[PDB]
């Protein structure tokens, strides 16, 4: 019963709000220990085919956090693979509880930089690759 998933989607940027999250030091070591990496302080969105359902797939999830008189919502992150040409990175989507952004935009997480590593820019579509369900 191996599952993979194999989603196209494209690069986009947005509204400017992922790197304040990224940057808050319990997030940077909450996903160090999550995924053995400590993200670049960013997410890469992509622009996707259709709705994405974290749900569906076999997810790690965050402690909320509390600091400076705030409350800070879990996270949902997933383990993928970023398939950009015959490479194949890994990385992790997050789906913060609280999000501006709907459904079909995924923000993709990884150790490099991947507008710079990998010479993207909006439009250029990618695929990720997600092995296994729930
Ligand atoms: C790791 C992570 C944690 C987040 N935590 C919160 C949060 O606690 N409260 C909130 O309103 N949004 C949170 N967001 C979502 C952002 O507010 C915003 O909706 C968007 O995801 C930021 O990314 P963007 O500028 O690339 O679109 C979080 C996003 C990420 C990447
Ligand atoms: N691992 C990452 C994370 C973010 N990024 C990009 O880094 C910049 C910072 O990300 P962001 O999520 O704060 O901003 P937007 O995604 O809203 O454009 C954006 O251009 C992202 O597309 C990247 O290239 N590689
Ligand atoms: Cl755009
Ligand atoms: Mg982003």
């Amino acid at each position: 019963m191996v599952k993979l998933m194999i989603i196209e989607g494209e690069v986009v940027s947005g509204l400017g709000e992922g790197r304040y999250f990224l940057s808050l030091p319990p997030y940077k070591e909450i996903f160090k220990k999550i995924l053995g990496f400590e993200p670049y302080e960013g997410t890469l969105n992509l622009k996707l085919d259709r709705e994405f359902d974290i749900n569906k797939f076999k997810y790690i999830e965050t402690e909320d956090f509390e600091f400076n008189g705030k409350r800070f919502f879990g996270v949902k992150v997933l383990p993928i693979k970023i398939l950009i040409g015959n490479k194949k990175i890994d990385g992790a989507i997050v789906v913060p509880k609280k999000t501006y952004h709907s459904s079909e935009i995924i923000e993709i997480i990884a150790p490099m930089k991947l507008r710079e590593q990998f010479n993207l820019k909006d439009g250029d579509v990618i695929k990720i690759l997600i092995k296994g369900d729930k």
